[PDB]
């Protein structure tokens, strides 16, 4: 179910970033971001890459627009670039609340329960991590496209016939990551190798000072060492999709400034970027 461009229609503009490279465009009086090939050998990479583009429709995946001389891909062009660079990117930094957080790692279930979900089979996606979700309308609908030590699942790179459960660690991860707008394992660092060997014995980001029960509990059973130990996708967007009720306004764009500073790990316990007071008030509330 795909669409042909000629080609001349394509108005490249200018290159982005980086598998190929990806060139911001116009085409039909709209942007439009153009993946164009690199050479010859990438010409079976792009194949298997399109089979899937297809069968794929949500509304929290990136949308294939619809050309092939030479090989390019039509997509929607994400004017709010990746999560990651609005998280840890140049400054000055967008500021964002703990709905925007919630709202963002909800959005994230939604579109992998889809891909999880994908007949015949279950679609994995294997490369979970925020460099790869994009943002569009504000900053407010995130979507997902096609060194990520620090956000693998332990039995992935331990070469073990892995299962979709291995997103449900990415998504773990990145829910520690937007709560706490830190670089998960950077201090670590060094080569990949010494966070895999770090994350396979055990270790995991610290937790937070003031987390509610509920998403401290939902996060650590995301990154269990047992696979089988984490929640499906299907039952990760429920729980957040009720936990929303306590997190209004992630309907507001991103614009205000925010001149961040990163307190060091003092004792093993990191405190939250986002405040969880309004959220600790609105449980009140309902229960009490
Ligand atoms: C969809 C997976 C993926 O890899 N996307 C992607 C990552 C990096 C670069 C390009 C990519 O592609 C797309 N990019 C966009 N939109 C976009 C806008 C701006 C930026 N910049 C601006 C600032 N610099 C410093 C870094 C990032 C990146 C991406 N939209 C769609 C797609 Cl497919």
């Amino acid at each position: 179910s795909l669409h042909m461009i000629d080609y001349k229609e394509i108005e490249v503009e200018e290159v982005v970033g980086r598998f190929g490279v990806v060139c911001k465009a116009k085409w039909r009086a709209k942007d439009v971001a153009i993946k164009q090939i690199e050479s010859e050998s990438e010409r079976k990479a792009f194949i298997v890459e399109l089979r899937q583009l297809s069968r794929v429709n949500h509304p929290n995946i990136v949308k294939l627009y619809g050309c092939l001389n030479p090989v390019c891909l039509v997509m929607e062009y994400a004017e709010g670039g990746s999560l990651y660079n609005v998280l840890h990117g140049a400054e000055p930094l967008p500021y964002y609340t703990a709905a925007h957080a919630m709202s963002w790692c909800l959005q994230c279930s939604q579109g992998v329960a889809y891909l999880h979900s994908m007949q015949p089979k279950a679609l994995i996606h294997r490369d979970l991590k925020p460099p790869n979700l994009l943002l569009v309308a504000g900053g407010t609908v995130l979507k997902i496209c096609d060194g990520s030590a620090a956000w693998m699942a332990p039995e992935v790179f331990e070469g073990s016939n892995y299962s979709e459960k291995c997103d449900v660690f990415s998504w773990g991860i990145i829910l520690w990551e937007v709560i706490t707008r830190r670089k998960p394992f950077d201090e670590i660092g060094g080569p990949a190798f010494r966070i895999m060997w770090a994350v396979h014995n055990g270790t995991r980001p610290p937790l937070i000072k003031n987390l509610p029960k509920p998403i401290e509990s939902l996060m650590t059973r995301c990154w269990s060492k047992d696979p089988s130990q984490r929640p499906s996708m299907e039952e990760i967007v429920k729980i957040m999709t009720h936990l929303m009720r306590y997190f209004p306004g992630a309907d507001e764009p991103l614009q205000y400034p925010c001149q961040h500073s990163l307190p060091p790990g003092e004792d093993g316990r990191v405190e939250p970027y986002v405040d969880f007071a309004e959220f600790y008030r609105l449980w009140s509330v309902d229960h009490g």
